[PDB]
């Protein structure tokens, strides 16, 4: 279920992901790009992407914005982590898209475990960090369901 944070969870959030926040483009182009590098099968989930070699993507606008766009959603739940209706909002308009497309939860959560990864966090912002994303699936996947109205 949806376990609303702290005030001080929230500063725990903000300051983790303030590195990121301050380089938000080359922060989700690299994760992006290692994403995929990891986890290869995923590539051909984004049809501009689909077809073409890894490392012949990675330098151009296209591949550049699905990172930018993917991790502004991150930026504006991060934003609103003191606002849980602010917070559902942001999900469940960008879960819309996603709802008809065929990608499981595993490759959501490896994407979540990129994302941890590259950040590097100490235990006290990282259990600050998996709740809110605990939130942010709790969110996305009720919304996948079909029962995003919950949050309205
Ligand atoms: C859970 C973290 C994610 C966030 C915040 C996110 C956010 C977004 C946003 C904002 C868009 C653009 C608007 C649209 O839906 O067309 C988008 C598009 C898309 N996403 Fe995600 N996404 C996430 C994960 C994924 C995953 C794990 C996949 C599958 C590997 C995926 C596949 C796609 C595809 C195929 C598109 C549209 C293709 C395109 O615009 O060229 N997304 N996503």
């Amino acid at each position: 279920a949806f376990v609303g944070l702290s005030d001080s969870e929230e500063k725990l959030v903000r300051d983790a992901w303030a590195p990121i926040h301050g380089d938000l483009q080359g922060t989700a182009n690299t994760v992006f790009y290692n994403y995929l590098k990891k986890y290869p099968s995923n590539q051909d989930k984004f049809e501009t992407l689909k077809g073409h070699p890894l490392d012949e993507v990675k330098d151009t606008a296209n591949f550049k914005l699905i990172a930018g766009r993917i991790f502004t959603i991150f930026d504006n739940c991060v934003k609103n982590v003191g606002n849980d209706k602010g917070f559902q909002k942001v999900i469940a308009d960008m879960s819309g898209p996603h709802v008809a497309r065929p990608i499981t939860h595993g490759s959501y959560n490896d994407l979540r475990g990129v994302i941890y990864d590259s950040m590097h966090l100490d235990s006290t912002h990282g259990a600050a960090w998996n709740k809110m994303m605990d939130n942010f699936f709790y969110v996305f996947y009720e919304c996948l369901d079909g029962r995003c109205s919950q949050f309205s």
